[PDB]
């Protein structure tokens, strides 16, 4: 008899993640957990017929059910209209489904024994806290066709005080310009999930922005990070002798690159998208992530990725040549995904099978057995051969078969 | 003087410890040897408050003048600045101000030692960050939202044509924040030019990364003007030189940077080249081993400076009595490098041969184990550094005029 598991939404993707998407359900959570599954579509075609709308779903879902696993999509820019024929240019689905569940993702390597690191020093996990709301990831951006002004307006709600600002007066030719912004309440929640983390994992806590530059937009969150530190989490911090800090970026990244690790690192939007794929590299590989959006209301949670759909490697399937791509990031939005809806219904049969799959996922790279980035880390890209890794179906063939044998000892 | 006879140079005054630094690089390194109709612009922050910032202003326009112009980090304000200092206003960065009126790209690179372990295991061959020096976050009007309300941008043509008027945000709940930002077709145009120009001179390949996924209309407009002025003017002679361009997002492009081997130019916009060059100095060694100059459009003038800020932490060292270890060799090279550039304008050869002689002073003191504590920490590792492995930032100076004397004199 299978695990049940209970509610559960799943969003498909795109591309080689797709596909990824699919032998991972066939191979790795269909035989063994039955589950009420709510399946939405956010293939780029679904989302075109669709005008979008299945994106908007599936967020709706997340909200009620608290649980959802996705794979990575497709965000379309000129290119992507051509090639699909698309209606416009969607927006990114992570970015609607963000702003509309709010929250931090939180961003870490998944790290094997034997697996050499690019960057010398990181003996200590870091951990990036990615404010998921606002900034460049809603904005409004357009092109500035000619000469003209472009001025921004605050209009107070007790209509009675209007300020408008100068943003450029273009005087010869055109360019572009943008508007975004953030909410008080949304960077609250995001220090008091960076403080929480923080003293869950009795790490120092970092937070990084550019306020000597934007001094308002930057130092208001610099400013509620500091007031909700003062009056909240300075005791508990103290207690277990970590310290909170804010440094600007720019050195905040060359103090990363030369620690040990160990630290939480919160992140504005761009600065987390960015710099999570810096470290994730600096680990190993992209396919040696987990991303997890923790919502503001303590009890719903999105897990992915932290990579896309591999569009280079699906150029390469699609023209029958071999691919290797690592699918753990992938495997670890459903275990990560799973171990919450456990954790929320006490489900013990479940949390066993989500630690199960991830730990058949570092057991079999740790034995031996990898895909070519892996590989690329030991050997070095040079001196990889063919014999020192899977493609990546007999990579999946071979974790499906480490994960049966697992089970069948555990029973 | 039988000096070197070595022109106008613009010079900019910084903060910290960069000002004590910058100090014993020309008393030490540069005037003895070289005679300067040299002027002069404090742009430490208790001048720029004094003139109300107008030193700033009056020091781009003078590179413009003279065409060379070496700076010293500065202290940009924030509130706690403004505080320290008493100041009159939360002064905008002279960065910022000085590249918006001169524009152009500035571009990044490490300086390398071979005896200097890098952090990042590849990086055998450099990485050239072209940073678009231009608009973006750092000419940006941001302010706070201080209650429920709502956020709009419109644009009102000069022509007459109709005003279009977009919304930013509809503030239901509390406030927040919000910010306007741009850019010129322009100033992104001769970004591109610089960018493929670097690439060809260096006959490496050139990435573009922007968000353009996101940014649709904003970073589309960058990525489309690349790709039509490669097609148009570059692509014959990439592939003639067997280099190529290529756009890339953002987040692939700093994971690619990180595994490659390098030997690559990185077009970066603003924010990103701020970022990500501080990221790549720190990968090879250090902060104080990377060059910065800013390369203006009009082919002629350059503002060179380190890329690092001032040191401020050290500088707090050396006000309570302690002993500092400050690496000068990226103030160093502002210097090499803005005299390079005189020299070059002048057709100067004793001016080229003596900024060439003061960077192998630099490279050879270092590779010959005289160091600062930073590169110390590069060979043995932070904890097992002790004092003999390295120089204080007062007897590194001392140990490098010594060197610069010598070479000299050999020279002759
Ligand atoms: N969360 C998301 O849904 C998400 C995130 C990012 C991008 N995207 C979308 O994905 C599409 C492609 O974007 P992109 O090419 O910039 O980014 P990407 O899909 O992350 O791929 C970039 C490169 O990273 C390496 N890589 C990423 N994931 C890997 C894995 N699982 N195994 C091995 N190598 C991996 C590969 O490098 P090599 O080529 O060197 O082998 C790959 O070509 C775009 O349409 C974009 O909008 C979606
Ligand atoms: N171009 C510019 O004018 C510029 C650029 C950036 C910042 N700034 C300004 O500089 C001030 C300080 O900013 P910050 O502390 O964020 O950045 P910073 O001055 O670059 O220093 C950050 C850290 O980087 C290391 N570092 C930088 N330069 C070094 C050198 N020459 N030798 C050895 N180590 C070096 C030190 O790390 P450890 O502490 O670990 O030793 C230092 O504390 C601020 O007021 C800022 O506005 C100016
Ligand atoms: O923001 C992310 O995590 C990935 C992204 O930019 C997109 O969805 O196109
Ligand atoms: O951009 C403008 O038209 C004026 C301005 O705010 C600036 O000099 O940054
Ligand atoms: O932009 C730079 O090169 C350094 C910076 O942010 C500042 O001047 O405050
Ligand atoms: O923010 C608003 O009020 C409407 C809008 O532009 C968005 O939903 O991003």
């Amino acid at each position: 008899r299978k695990i049940q598991g209970g509610s559960v939404v799943e969003m498909q993707g795109d591309e080689m993640t797709r596909i990824i998407w699919e032998l991972i359900k066939e191979k790795l959570i269909l035989p063994y957990v039955e589950l009420d599954l709510h399946s939405y579509d956010l293939g780029i075609e679904n989302r075109d017929a669709t005008n979008d709308q299945v994106t908007k779903d599936a967020a709706e879902a997340i909200k009620k059910y608290n649980v959802g696993v996705k794979c990575a999509t497709i965000t379309p820019d000129e290119k992507r209209v051509e090639e699909f024929k698309l209606k416009q240019m969607w927006k990114s689905p992570n970015g609607t489904i963000r702003n509309i569940l709010g929250g931090t993702v939180f961003r870490e390597a998944i790290i094997c024994k034997n697996i050499p690191r690019l960057v010398t020093g990181w003996v200590k996990p870091i951990i990036i806290g990615r404010h998921a709301y606002g900034d460049q990831y809603r904005a409004t951006d357009f092109v500035v066709p000619g000469p003209g002004k472009v001025e921004i307006t605050y209009t107070p709600k007790d209509g009675t005080q209007k300020v408008t600002y100068m943003v450029h007066d273009f005087e010869e030719g055109g360019g572009v310009a943008m508007g975004m912004y953030n909410q008080d309440k949304s960077i609250e929640d995001f220090a008091h999930s960076s403080f929480q983390m923080a003293l869950s994992k009795g790490w120092p806590l970092y937070l990084s922005t550019k306020n000597t530059i934007l001094k308002k937009y930057d130092g208001r969150f610099k400013d509620i990070f500091q007031e909700i530190y003062d009056k909240k989490y300075k005791s508990q911090f103290e207690a277990q002798k970590i310290c909170y800090e804010h440094r600007l970026i720019d050195d905040m990244v060359a103090q990363a690159m030369k620690s040990e690790g160990g630290f939480i690192w919160a992140c504005k939007n761009y600065d987390g998208d960015v710099q999570s794929d810096s470290v994730a590299q600096g680990y190993g590989s992209l396919g040696m992530m987990t991303s997890v959006l923790i919502c503001p209301d303590g009890k719903t949670v999105e897990a992915e990725a932290a990579h896309g759909t591999v569009t280079r490697h699906y150029r390469m399937y699609q023209k029958g040549q071999e691919t290797s791509t690592n699918p753990i990031a992938s495997i670890f939005a459903w275990s990560r995904g799973l171990a919450h809806r456990a954790k929320l219904d006490n489900n013990t049969e479940l949390s066993f099978f989500a630690k199960a799959l991830e730990d058949v996922c570092i057991e079999t790279i740790e034995a031996g057995f990898m895909t070519k980035d892996l590989a690329a880390c030991i050997k070095g890209l040079p001196n990889v051969q063919r014999s020192d890794y899977l493609n990546t179906f007999e990579f999946m063939d071979k974790l499906g078969e480490n994960l049966k044998a697992k089970l069948a000892q555990a029973k």
